[PDB]
């Protein structure tokens, strides 16, 4: 979830 995690932030 690197940069913006806004959402769904599985995996990077
Ligand atoms: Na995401």
């Amino acid at each position: 979830p690197r940069x913006d995690p806004r959402x769904d932030p599985r995996x990077d």
